[PDB]
């Protein structure tokens, strides 16, 4: 086979060290078509957070990067992050893009060019509202959720219905990216990045880096809190766009990412430590680690069974401590 | 939307740790039916259970509780209990009851009466032979086992065959109702409860409660062994109850309650901690750590794995060695 | 119940602690059939490793064990080994055997034909090259896998072409047999018995004995690794294998064994321990914990998280380096 | 949807009258690659085929064909058969090849390269030998069997198997060959073709033209039953191969074509027609018409009652009865 | 077996001459629930279609038939059809309505409610845009796809996304009722209704009765082709609708009636016959033959081997010869 | 493989021009126990019908013929019938039907022993009743039914309750001799046979012989139509029986024998045709000629479409008019 899949997979391994192995698990196409379609994500990402790069020089760079992957040649090598090496033998990654079915590459690019307008769009300006916040998921990671789905129907391995239903493949996406960002807190303050809506903590302290300083601990909670409440209300499409698959290697792509967000929102929820170091995901409930993710009834169990984690621990004084209740028995009545 | 119904699985997930997550995973119809119908039995419990209802209160209350889902004001004040709050806010409950098709309500009001029946019996008297254990267990969980299969096949997702075979449905709860028992030894003697038959622990001390004392700790072990050798009777239905599931949702909720029970009774066996304390449930071999209890075949592997775990243990010197080694003899060749 | 039948399980428990489970679990005739089929094979084992029965002896043994499945009343005294109990009863044994139906009978029959030829001629010489490493396990292991399969299909349970695929059957065996050989080599010092092949660890030091000796430590890793490296080659061959199954039962029984010889092997993977005795498996991620042997598409998914796990310890000054890469290259992007 | 893409499936329909549409029904990736293969092999027949063309620039043309599939521009232009189209807009053709998956590719050039050999060699020489004979179906026929076959199985829609048995897949494509090119008797005679193997009508005439002639009829007649049963030897391989087939879209693409092909063998057999012009495509026994090619089973009974109808009308007087006869009762007994 | 229930597969056979065999045919509760689904449409259609019915009093008739099937006693005798009896004896009719499951009357009701409605809509009123023609055909054909996609759910038999993808469903109603509008012209023309879309036909001559007119012919031709051209728009989702089907007996119901639509295309395309009366159903062949419309791959066989008929017999003069060419390029390709 | 195998294959295609095709084409173990048992019974019926060997030596042989299967040298040299061949050379079938596993050679012995106890009983009566007519059908065609359901359920291919319910299995026989009976009245008359029976033909006139006069034609349609109408009472066994198998070999041997009487039966209904000569099939229907006998919707829909056939030629004043239409009704609703 060829040598320069075999790099892409190699690369796919060391930029994924969580869904490099449920990726490769994927039937027939979709394998090739996920692993390219992570590899250009990750090129584009690097290119996003790279701060050695001014913001005139990165705009056209993310805006073009679309057609970049019908260039040959292309390849960028003034990037200093981590994950430069996609970029730097970019060449190889898009010579098997360009090798993918006609098909796939369209979805691919569309997705890679809508995402390159609002990565763009977002430079220049830190996240304001809920809205916005709802907006800047969208472009980073909605948006990818909508492309992973619309390859679903394309391949014929799930229904077309997959792909048509934008909103709840975008809530998948919106549901991890908040609980990435509510998670990396800290770390995204050490390096300089605020992505929490402002609307939310500029109601608790005046400066995101507040919640740094212990002084403010119990504001920062608090502010959590709410951020978590708001993630929460993704779970119902969750579970909406997870009962509509019906291949097992897409079933297990799809549940495992969200079973781990719904893991770790739990584990942050009125926890102290998000704001101090590493959140060690607490782990096993009698009945959640009889089962795994792989079948619908278990993922809904799980899911279920981390709801009230969170459920049976929301403080009477939390401003929150309403909203979240609310939300979580709408999930459960659902 | 119904506020009642929140309201429903509010005191599910509040009330049960077992089967909460499992029950709002069940498909359709059965999801509310299964939950009223828990709602309602942990009603039943909690009165049965409230030691400062005297008996001239209790029994009627318990006789008559399957009539109190259709009066629509029904409710009860006095309890003392942790779970009290059902009682108090019944006709929520019973207002979600009496909303359920008819076909459900026929199998919930039948086995709230039959079972209020059984209990009002015990209110007076200790279990003493085999015969009466089985009685008595029929009573609190047999029946239980018999209104879910019952509920299954009455929803159409099951056969009903199911609901028909009352013998084996009653031996799911049987075996789950035995463990609990067996393992909750000291716990009980130190509420003033005693539900180990007299008829078998009298043959080792003059008082149940002499189990707790270090110098009996032979004995006890003697009765322990006998008790467990008695439940491992069950195993054979609830392998024939368990593979006529064809719902998973339904599987994943009865498998994996009775894969919990046999790891308990395997963790007990021949074990001392049980007069001392709470036994851990030491983990599995690698074969059960490979698989879960979502699948028949996986289930069968683990039961199977459990019963040689306690093989395994048989001293030679126990009492009950030989009666132990045939029943799980039995077992391995069915 | 049989009673020679119940006592068939008894030795099937007594010599098979961790596939005993499984095989318990497969479904209709496959479970007398294979329950039968190991304990023969585990006869005809006992035969091959008994040193206290002389080549002369052995071999007659060996060549006809496959007739003595028709003579009711052949059995076998004078072994000294643990398992020994099947060839002093193997009345009872080749009983139930000539109750299976034909088509099974002729299977097994065959394959034991076959694996005397084969045993009996390595009974004199060890191992030399690596394609005589690959002909001892076809013999030992090869050969089983192959029965297996045609077990399979024989009772319908499995497509006819499971049974056909006599390659990926074959490898099934050679996968398992390697890794077995390969993290037993102590244990095999530790008793006279040598099965690394020659041709290869005689490159490393002048008896494979000096592996055991602390100065040597460092050759005897790089040949480990070597070894390691020549068994993952399989690995495709079992995904394909895998892959092909139907039935639910029959793929944990085929799966299971497989995983955990990639555990180990995983373990074993430059790890000095090995040459000192017993290798410790410790285990991986969320992906792992999230889900479990018994889904193909879970099953790819944890095979690449053990070659990852390999992959990352790779020294870059050891010998094969570069061939473990590539051999873990293929398997993830094919 | 790319133009190109069309314009292939639009020369798809053009060039093939009866088949376009059951190519068009296979599903997935095995869609293009078919159609593809198809056209690719239509523009290879349409050089060999072409007599305007010197044989000097043929021999080169054929031998290179498979190379100019990855030449963007290449092209030929002064072809005057019918279907010149696919060599006029080659690029067009060449240009979708190089979309498909790498897999795909590597089987259709080595193909057209094999194929091109074969043809080229057989520019000048009539078959003399029936071993000979058997040659040059290979190349014209058999390797686009095998070639099919390992795309099917590149595919994963069917077995690895398919695409291993080469023989199997080699005897379809002599099958039809030998099929059509014995019912094309005498348009191949009023075309200056000659196919029918030389050492099996020397032994009837002078000239392969004698057969045209009126009074040389009993020994045409003669020659073409002993042609019709050597082809009839292909039968077992085609069942054999046509029962490893589980996806239905191929096995629709399969089996029509020999079925079709069986008929027409029996519908020219001890038929005169056959040196009179095309013959009928003879309907058959209610059955058949009460059974479709759609299930292995059915084209299996089919094939028998085209066997039998040509066993009854098996004259004694024919030289070839005794073998005709023979091949037949292979043929029902196997 | 009830004699109401025998009057309705009496009126069943009666009211359809070829469609009752494959509805008979339906598994299980579908069985009874299309026979009687079948019966209330024939009703509710007899009222739409018969004239010497007050416009006045048919609207209430089209608005509360879905009522009527609740009133025991109602029934229409003022009514001149053929099909009368089914009014008149409508509450044997609706009895047996009754006695179907709850689900199924929800659904069966749902749809002639909505389809009351949108009769009554057109009474006054005539087919103008092709967005209109769509909206009519929505009503009296499309939803009654709907219906039937939410039956075979809500019976099991096939997935709940089949009853979900409303859309599709729909298009195969409007692909059917396209057809017989088309292939009716003169029937309806001699009936004094219209329902070709006046945008359309206004296009080519003033009255849409022209076209009856011989001197019209080519006028009459081209309009014909234009609608032709229009209805094959919905090829693609009656492909993909069918697809998606698993359950066997669906599968018949629904892919004939989609094919003998197509059959009937093809037929009528370019074809003055049309308007002289009722064009035959005259064949395709080979490839056809072997394959009925019992299959996906033999019905995509067929579809695609009519749209070639229909693609060959393209004038070039034609007005939407090219129109027509790229949608059946569209469904080639795709 | 065997020359004797080779030739009973060889007389089983010239013994059955409607069985050969479709036994063939049984998998593995019941395309011999099948062939073989066709090849006992036709020897069985060649006795049975030859009128060359007196009734005084004719019973033994019948009552015997059962033990010469065990008897290898037995053979009849005095049969004078067309297929005497068989009885001839019984050693070489005999031979072949001792090589068979032992459950198979239990069955046809049986239905052989209990086959020639009844046809001796009917040597020397004729059929009065119509109780009498089912019951010469099942020792004729019944049985033969039965022995091989009991073949499919001892081969394992089919479910045990095939083989026990011989009821369902005596139907299937019954339908098959009926329809032969009745379409071969004139043949049989000419041959001296007649199989009619006396107490519904004595309504219509004095001797059976008075149907092949041509001025008896009306009475001998009647009566035809009355016999029709008996047999199609057997279509709802015939379908139950058809429905509950599940190997596709058999159910293809088994459904289109059925789909074939079927065929003739409507044929053949109120058609004078029969009394002068052979009835052709007319079978096929725009709508099934879009299936074939090979799938149970299928099946379905092909029979009730010859029912209405059938239900359409009814004459009002036909004696049986009534009877005929309720049968049909039936069939329709159940
Ligand atoms: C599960 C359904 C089983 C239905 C079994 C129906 C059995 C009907 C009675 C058959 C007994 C075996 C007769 C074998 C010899 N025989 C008797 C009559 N025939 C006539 C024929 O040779 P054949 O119909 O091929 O079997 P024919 O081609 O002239 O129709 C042949």
């Amino acid at each position: 086979l060829s040598s320069s899949l075999k790099t892409c997979y190699k690369y796919l391994n060391q930029t994924s060290r969580s869904f490099a192995a449920v990726i490769q698990a994927l039937d027939g196409e979709m394998r090739n078509a996920v692993c390219i379609f992570y590899l250009v994500l990750r090129a584009l990402d690097t290119l996003e957070d790279d701060m050695t790069i001014s913001v005139e020089k990165k705009v056209p760079l993310l805006h073009n990067f679309h057609s970049f992957l019908y260039q040959p040649d292309w390849r960028f090598m003034e990037s200093k992050e981590k994950d430069r090496q996609v970029l730097e033998d970019f060449p190889t990654i898009s010579l098997e893009f360009r090798n993918l079915a006609e098909k796939y590459q369209t979805v691919i690019a569309d997705i890679c060019r809508r995402m390159g307008i609002g990565m763009a769009e977002f430079l220049d300006k830190h996240v304001t509202s809920e809205q916005e916040w709802d907006k800047y998921c969208h472009y980073v990671a909605g948006l990818v959720g909508i492309g992973l789905s619309r390859l679903f129907s394309a391949s014929e391995f799930e229904d077309p219905l997959v792909g048509e239903d934008t909103e709840r493949a975008n809530s998948m996406g919106l549901f991890l990216q908040k609980t990435n960002i509510i998670r990396d807190y800290l770390e995204d303050q050490q390096g300089g990045r605020e992505f929490w809506p402002q609307e939310v903590w500029s109601r608790y302290v005046k400066k995101l880096g507040d919640f740094a300083l212990p002084e403010n601990i119990d504001l920062a909670v608090q502010c959590l809190n709410e951020l978590i409440t708001n993630a929460l209300h993704h779970i119902p499409d969750v579970i909406t766009y997870l009962s509509r698959l019906r291949n097992q290697s897409v079933f297990n792509f799809c549940a495992i990412p969200q079973v781990m967000a719904i893991a770790t929102l739990a584990a942050c929820y009125n926890n102290q430590q998000v704001f101090k170091g590493a959140v060690l995901i607490r782990l096993g409930q009698a009945v959640t680690l009889m089962m795994d993710a792989t079948n619908m009834p278990a993922v809904k169990a799980i899911i279920y069974q981390y709801m009230e984690e969170i459920y049976h621990r929301i403080p009477d004084s939390n401003p929150s401590s309403s909203k979240t209740r609310q939300i979580i028995s709408t999930i459960r009545t659902q």
